[PDB]
Formats: C-alpha cells, sequence, structure tokens
C-alpha cells in the first residue's frame, strides 16, 4: 500500500519543461532538428550539463561550455545568445497548479512527499525569479531532493536508493512521477509506481487509479494557512510595561493585520502565506490585550488614542516608516483612525465588515447605542468582571459558540448573558477544526478576556478623541469590504462613507457572516490582493 | 541650572525652512514682495492655516483653502501650483547635522530633550517623504510635541505650559531654541532661556555658552548605536531543537549580518540604525551557538554545511527568498559557503577580514594550520571542555580581554591557555563601555561556549564539504573588507581572491584590528552602504 509521492519539477510541478524549449527554439531560429537538445545533453555522463546538474559547476559557469558544444553540433551538422534563451524558458516556467493540488491533497491525506530533480546552482543576475519558484512549491512537500546539492543525477541509481533512505520507505510503498522515461525506468526496477507524466489530466488519472484518493474535479481547496510553530515570531517593547506580538511573513511593502474582538494574529492565517506570495511583507499582530502581546488590566490602556499612539511607537522600533493597515471589527475601527490621525504612517487603509462613521457630537456614544438593538451587548460588556467571567468559564465553549458561518447561529442578542439558551458542548462550525478552536483557548488561557473587553469601555473618551477629526475627510487610498450576511456590521451602515473617504473603494463578499476571513478566505484574498496591487503598491 | 533642551524642526532642526522658500519663490515667479507668504498667513487665529497647524483640517484640505488665498491677495495688490511649490518645499528640506548633533551632545550630558512644532497631518501622495524625516529625527529625542496631534499652537500661551508639563521642569530649567521671534516670546516671558536662531553656527555658540558643555567644532561622533530593550527581536524554528534570534530594523533588500567568534548581533550595533536608515531591513543574527539562538550540545550541529542549511531554512521560514549576506569572522566563512552553495539565495555577499581561501584537497585542514603559527589557538580549542573551562571562568575578564584595539593587546598566542599571563582585571579598552561588556557577559551566561566553539570542531567535515565546490567560482556580487591590523586575518592572506571571484569589489580600513565594526564604525558603515547602494539595490 502507497504512502509516498514523489515528483519531479521539469514537466511535473512546473510547466513548460525545457525538451520542448530547445525544440521550439529551433523550429523558431529555423536550426537542424534537434541541434539544440543534441548541444544540451553533449558528452551525457562526462558533459558540461552533468557537472553543472551534479554542482561541480555553476550555470554561469555552463553557460559558456554550452556555447562550445551548439558550435560544435553546427559544425558537425554542416544574434543567437544561449544565456537569453534559458533566462526566456526559466521565466515562462510556471507552477502547475493541479500538480500542486493533487501533492496537496495525498498530504493531507496522510502520504509523505518529495520534490526529487535534476537541477543546477543558479547565479545569474536572474537567479532570483527561480529562488521565489522554489520557494513557493517546497513549503508543500516532506522533502526537496536537488541533484546539485547531493552530487548525485537521476538516471543514476545511487539517487533512488538515496530517496528512499530519504523517505524511510520500501519501494512498493512510492508513486514516483516524472516527465522523461529514461529518469523513471531506475524506480521502476527497484518496485516504484511510476507515471509518465505527458498531460496533467492523464498524470493525475494514473496518480488516482493507483492511490484511491479522488484528486481529479475535486473541490476548490481552501488557501495555504499557518502553522503557529513554522513562523517568525516577532516582539516590540512599545513601553515600559507593554509589548507588542507579531507574526512575520514575506518582502515587499509593509502591511500590518489589525484583529477583532475575541480574536488574535491567527484569524489571519489564509491571509498570511497568500499576501507573502502576493509580494507584501505581512505583520499579523497580537492586537494589545491579547496573544503574546501585553494585556494591562487598566480599562484607559485600551482608548484608541492610546492603542493607535503605540502602534505608531510599533512602526518607529521596527523602523517602519509606512504600513498599509488593515482591520477586521475593533482592529477596523483602529484602522480608520490611524488614517485619520497618522496619515503620514499609514500608505493605505482597508476594513472589512467595519465601517467608518463619524462621531456624532450632539449625542453621547451611549444614546447612539440606544438608537440600535443589535448593539445591545456592548452595555453588558460595560461592567468590569461581569463578561469576563462568563468568556472564561469554558473557553472552547466560548470560541465554538462563537465562530459560527452566518446559518450556524447558536447564539441570541433582559436577565442573560451571551450563552443564554446557548448549548454547553455546541457542535464544531464548518468554517473551523477542533485544532484551530484550540489555538484559540490556548492563547486565551494567558490573560482571559479583560483586555479584550476593555476595548469596549472607553466609549466616552474615544468619542472625545474622534470629535477633534470631525473636519477632516480620509483622502489616502482606502478600501471597504461589506459582508452581505454580518448582522451587526451590516452592509448598510457603510452607505455614507464616500462623504468622508471621497476616493473610497469596495468589496463585497456575498454568504458571509462576521468572521469575514476564515467565513470566505479565497474571496478576502481576492479583494485584498487587487487592491494592494492597484492601490498600496 | 539648565536640565532641558526644546527644538524647533522647520529653520533649527531641518534646512531650509519655508518663510525663505515662498520668498525666493515670489522672487523666482517675479510676484509682489510678500504675496505668498503672506496668503500663508491670511487669517491668523482664524485662518486655513491655524486650522491646519491646530489639526483640524489636513493638508490635502488645506491646499485649495491656500489657493483661494493667493487669489484674494493677487486682487488686493491688483502654470502656478501651491501643491507643486510645497511638494518641493517639503522634499529639499533636510536635517540640519550640526543641530541634531548639538542635540545629541545634550542628550548624552544628562539634558532631557525634546522636539516642539508647528506642524500637519500629511495626507499627500508624497507625505512619506516627510515621515521618514519625522522617523529619523525623533528616536534622537525624549519627546516629540507636534501641534497637529495636542490641537494648540505655537506662540499660544497653552503650548508652553503643556511643554514644562511633558518636560516635568521649571521653566528657568529649559533652554528653548526657535528660528521664529514671536514663537520665542512666549517661553522668554516664562522665564525661559531663548535662542533665536538665524545660522547654526551662532545659535550654537549661545547653546554652549549658557549650558557650558562643548558642542560646535567638537570631535566626529560614534555612529548611532542600539538599546537591546528599544529592538524588535525575531524568533525562527528552523527545526524541533534549533531557534534562531535576531532583531530587525527598517525596510527595502532584506540585509542578513552575521556575526563571528565570540560574539552576538549586538556586536553590529553600530551597523543596524545606519543600514536601516540607508533603505535597508536588517537582520542581525544571533549566530546558532549563541546569545538568544539555540545552542545544541553537539559538534555535528555546528559543521558549515547544518550552519548554512539551517539559514536557508531561516529565509524560507520568513518568506525571503533572497538577503544580502555580510558575515564578520566565522560569519564570513559561513557567508563565502552561502555563495558557494545557495547562490540563487544571495543577492550579494560581503565579509569583513575573512578572506575567501579554497580548501587544499591534497592537504588536511589540521596540516594547513601546521603551515601558520598564528592559527595553534585553533588546535587548543579541539578537545572539548578545556577552552570551554578557561572562556567561562570569567565572563567579564574574558570580554574585557578579547574586545581590545591594535594597539590595547594584553593576550599572546607550550604549557598554556588564552590568558596566561594576561591581567585578572583588564583595563576598559577605549572600544567599549562597562555596559557594553556587560551586555556579552549576561548573554554568554545564558549557553557559555560550547556552541560557539563547536565552529572549530568541524575541520575534516568542513573541508570535506568544501573540496566539492572546487570546481566553481563565486559570479554574484562580492564585497571583500580587509582591516589592515588584523595580525591573524592579515590583509595578505586576500590577496588571490580575484582567481575564485573575478568582478570582486574590495574595501579596505586602516589603524582597524580584528573587532571591525566596533574599532571603525563610521568606515564600515560607509563602505557597506556604498557597496549595497551599488552592487545589491
Ligand atoms: F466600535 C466597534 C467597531 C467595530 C466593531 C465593534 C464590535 C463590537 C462587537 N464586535 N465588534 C465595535
Ligand atoms: F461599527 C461601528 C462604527 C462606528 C461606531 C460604532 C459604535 C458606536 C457605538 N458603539 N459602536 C460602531
Ligand atoms: F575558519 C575561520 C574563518 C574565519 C575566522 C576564523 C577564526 C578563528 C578564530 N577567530 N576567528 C576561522
Ligand atoms: F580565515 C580563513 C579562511 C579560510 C580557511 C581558514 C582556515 C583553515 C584552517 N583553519 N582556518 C581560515
Amino acid at each position: 500500500t502507497l504512502r509516498a509521492a514523489v515528483f519531479d519539477l521539469d514537466g511535473v510541478l512546473a510547466l513548460p519543461a525545457v525538451f520542448g524549449v530547445l525544440g521550439r527554439t529551433e523550429e523558431a531560429l529555423a536550426l537542424p532538428r534537434g541541434l539544440l537538445n543534441d548541444a544540451f545533453q553533449k558528452g551525457g555522463p562526462e558533459g558540461a550539463t552533468t557537472r553543472l546538474m551534479k554542482g561541480e559547476i555553476t550555470l554561469s559557469q555552463w553557460i559558456p561550455l554550452m556555447e562550445e558544444n551548439c558550435r560544435k553540433c553546427s559544425e558537425t551538422a554542416k544574434n543567437f545568445s544561449i544565456k537569453e534563451i534559458f533566462d526566456k524558458a526559466i521565466s515562462a516556467r510556471k507552477i502547475n497548479r493541479p500538480m500542486l493540488q493533487a501533492a496537496l491533497m495525498l498530504r493531507k491525506k496522510g502520504f509523505t512527499t518529495a520534490i526529487l530533480t535534476n537541477t543546477w546552482l543558479d547565479d545569474r543576475a536572474e537567479r532570483d525569479g527561480l529562488a521565489q519558484l522554489m520557494c513557493e512549491l517546497k513549503m508543500h512537500f516532506d522533502f526537496l531532493i536537488e541533484s546539485c546539492q547531493v552530487g548525485m543525477v537521476k538516471p543514476e541509481p545511487q539517487i533512488y536508493k538515496f530517496l528512499l533512505d530519504t523517505l524511510k520507505a520500501s519501494p512498493s510503498e512510492v508513486v514516483f512521477l516524472d516527465d522523461i522515461g529514461a529518469n523513471l525506468k531506475p524506480a521502476r526496477d527497484l518496485g516504484m509506481v511510476t507515471i509518465l507524466v505527458q498531460d496533467t489530466d492523464t498524470a493525475l488519472k494514473e496518480l488516482e487509479k493507483v492511490t484511491g484518493i479522488q484528486l481529479l474535479n475535486t473541490p476548490a481547496p481552501l488557501p495555504t494557512s499557518c502553522n503557529p510553530s513554522d513562523m517568525s515570531h516577532g516582539y516590540v517593547t512599545v513601553k515600559p510595561r507593554v509589548r507588542l506580538h507579531f507574526v512575520e511573513l514575506g518582502s515587499g511593502p509593509a502591511v500590518c493585520l489589525c484583529h477583532g474582538f475575541p480574536e488574535s494574529w491567527y484569524s489571519w492565517r489564509y491571509q498570511i502565506p497568500a499576501l507573502a506570495q502576493a509580494g507584501y511583507r505581512v505583520l499579523a499582530m497580537d492586537m494589545k490585550g491579547y496573544g503574546e502581546s501585553s494585556a494591562p488590566p487598566e480599562i484607559e490602556e485600551y482608548c484608541m488614542e492610546v492603542l493607535c499612539k503605540e502602534m505608531v511607537t510599533f512602526l518607529d522600533k521596527l523602523g517602519l516608516s509606512q504600513a498599509v493597515f488593515i482591520g477586521h471589527d475593533w482592529g477596523g475601527m483602529l484602522v480608520w483612525y490611524m488614517a485619520l490621525f497618522y496619515p503620514e504612517r499609514v500608505r493605505a487603509v482597508a476594513s472589512l465588515n467595519t465601517p467608518f462613521i463619524p462621531a456624532n457630537p450632539n449625542m453621547s456614544p451611549l444614546e447612539s447605542i440606544k438608537a440600535n438593538p443589535v448593539f445591545d451587548y456592548q452595555l453588558y460588556f460595560q461592567e468590569p468582571g461581569v463578561a469576563e467571567a462568563e468568556l472564561e468559564q469554558n473557553l472552547s465553549r466560548t470560541f465554538k459558540s462563537l465562530f459560527r458561518a452566518s446559518d450556524e447561529s447558536v447564539l441570541s442578542m433582559e436577565a442573560g448573558g451571551l450563552f443564554v439558551n446557548s448549548p454547553e458542548e455546541p457542535s464544531l462550525s464548518r468554517m473551523v477544526t477542533e485544532e484551530e478552536i484550540q489555538f484559540y483557548v490556548q492563547q486565551f488561557k494567558k490573560s482571559g478576556f479583560r483586555g479584550p473587553l476593555n476595548w469596549y469601555r472607553n466609549m466616552e473618551r474615544n468619542w472625545k478623541w474622534a470629535c477633534k477629526s470631525l473636519g477632516r475627510k480620509i483622502l489616502i487610498p482606502a478600501l471597504m469590504v461589506t459582508a452581505e450576511k454580518d448582522f451587526v456590521l451590516v452592509p448598510q451602515m457603510s452607505q455614507h462613507m464616500e462623504d468622508w473617504i471621497p476616493h473610497l473603494k469596495r468589496g463585497h463578499i456575498e454568504d458571509c457572516g462576521h468572521w469575514t476571513q476564515m467565513d470566505k478566505p479565497t474571496e478576502v484574498n481576492q479583494i485584498l490582493i487587487k487592491w494592494l496591487d492597484s492601490d498600496a503598491r
């Protein structure tokens, strides 16, 4: 029974291959057939290409050797640049998405996966393109075995025995996928299941047949998530008693993700890998009062003025002049105030669900709550200790009750608490795994709900501070993303935003409840990436 | 007696001012004298500019109001763009270096320093320039008081009382420097020492006279250093038992700094702020075996092959496709091997002191040590436990004996140890403060010298691995920096590097011992920044 799957890179995980490119170049330049493909493999196991693939020489050293081989082949058969041909061939090669999806599904099902490839040490001025491709791919596999790193090459028998040793599996337990028949032969001779890959669909049909796992025509997979233990964790002291923790991934313009109540940096798990892959340096915060960030007990530590000042200090200490700020819920509220009070530090602003509504100077925030019954829970959150006790009573119940899709409601909104007439053992929502709920449970064991609830206990202070901004407009790039089925932060609440943000851009997500990021991650990523690429680059 | 110094921004800490720019624009456009300067201050305390400076409106909202004021002034006096004029005026404004140097010296001497300024909420598309200027300046002061953040403006009396409250000082204890006489008047009326700033030299002469501290014509100051508690600290698990710690500062291309033996990320303290200010994202490592990084006890955990693999994993986990790698001593050795084995992940490579010398396959690394008496200490480091015992005996003595300039040698290089005939209480070198030695002492209390010494215990393994690279050349951008007075890693050892690195660039530092970064920080920064800007951008 199979338990390991091995994939080649050129022609399997990445397309178009290379035998085809040399073939197309020959046709485009009207050269004798196979002239370039022949110069490429000249000398076989003793030739320049084998030395390149074994890591004896780098790609830049191989270029002049390949040119000499091309000259010899043209001489025998009786503006051209090998550098330009190979630069263009490497650049055009893209990840074979359905092949990657099949490898992802096999790993999800318990398979050990590996990439086994004949590759080179790339020292060209344009090597970063290849570095980026390898980085994106390798993160999805258990092992990456490169010929130039092991000093062995397919079809040599040693690399297969080395592959087996690495997998800690007998040959009958391994499926081996390759586009080159000669490279497939030794794995077959060892007893491995082999697949000659010509077109992806047929290769995947063969793969599905031998594994007994559906891989072709399967549903749209969720975006890549985050394994907390595999992330880079950052810590900045913003003042003597306050440190902020963040997870960091990627390079490019800084993008600061600000979660809501009662969440975590982990609420952005489906966005962090996507945004980093899109070319941004993501900084996903644990907001003040949460997870590994400090949680001072004082109510005044959580007013918007102090939270914004600390986020400015956070940028100062990291040496960042600006970041794009993207917030959800209370984090969305914080991002609009960052745009209003610190525009010079905000490259662009985006909010999920949270609208920008200016303070009414003729109405107390309490009177404004009066007008709307959907915000009654905010009054319940006022008295220190009351909501903490109910929310801390059973963490698994708190999170399982909260984190549900629009059609999974288990909570109602006197004589109460959030959990009146709510199950003691709620069923697990289709949005989350038990493992994910337990991550939030574990995060909230450190400081509980006091800091998070204090974000609601500064209504009067926040209102007074917000009134100082009444004559201003948000004129930096801005995005408002509404969620059709958020029954508290309704899309309708954002209807007048253009009055204060005239150049505002929008996104809208149908069939999406309050927990936007985990409810509809693919759509959130699509919306944010499109907006970042047009407005924040 | 004075104990606080307050500086204005426009015309004091940053030049050229603004009254001069409007004056020059009037002359260049042959407009009536004072026309623009008059439209700028139109309405005085009730006008658009006061509203802008108090934070009632943003800069982008003020532009059309200023245009209407310019129209009214031209109308009364009987291709022009306010946006273009102000964009150019903001951009041309640069930090007044001697003024900043004087503020730095006063703070060093115990003075509380502050910037007090009439400024705006900048929401222009080009706001980042101003954000960068403010960031660079503010880090050097105890307080930054901005009119648009406090909703108060100079010359209003309230801002001065607010300034005093912030400083926690009586007016007679404060020196107040301003370029505007009207803004100086209320500080004088309160009893503060005031300086009208026209030309910097005269202002500094007045400042020197009143403080009794030499500020003008003083020696070249050291580059800005790092306060460990103020840095962003990052942590990446590269394998189950191994995590790497780093300090991170700045934005732009990733620059990974790799220290030597027996050092720390802190050995780069004078480079981190300079490189981040130059436009790079600095990642200063605690190398494996040091400080907050893991220090497994096994010798094999410290061979170059494993250390390089882990640095590749470090990049993978941070989501970086490449970084520039800059190393000193053992870190310099690691960076040449990163260039040789992982060129696709190395944007550029630079070494301080450590030359690139290819492995001699016909000589054992032990036989090669035989040939050179300067490397005898490496044999002493071989036997596990022996050098650890001597180096761990007294940490303060170890570091104070080691970290000295070329003319301060206290150690000799049988029947020994490093500290034979060496003082038990060495004097403090002119290169370091007691505080800095104690930082290294504190770092080495966690894991001691076993991990660091294990870097020397892989000679045979490193030699075997290095021989696989004998047919390669380093063809990515490279810099070799030699130090005239390093008596072990002599500049002469680098003489043949061009044979293997044909495009190699060089730097050379005279009167510089082994501890390059702290010996000659200004010169190191100059060399690295010049090279990064030409070869790594
Ligand atoms: F003022 C705000 C702004 C955004 C979200 C909330 C909120 C209250 C409960 N969940 N989210 C409150
Ligand atoms: F989502 C939002 C946006 C703005 C204000 C509020 C608000 C006012 C009182 N409670 N919450 C909620
Ligand atoms: F192999 C190397 C390379 C660079 C520095 C050293 C070394 C030995 C003592 N200090 N530094 C050894
Ligand atoms: F600085 C260097 C550079 C290269 C090799 C060595 C070496 C060889 C034996 N011990 N150290 C030192």
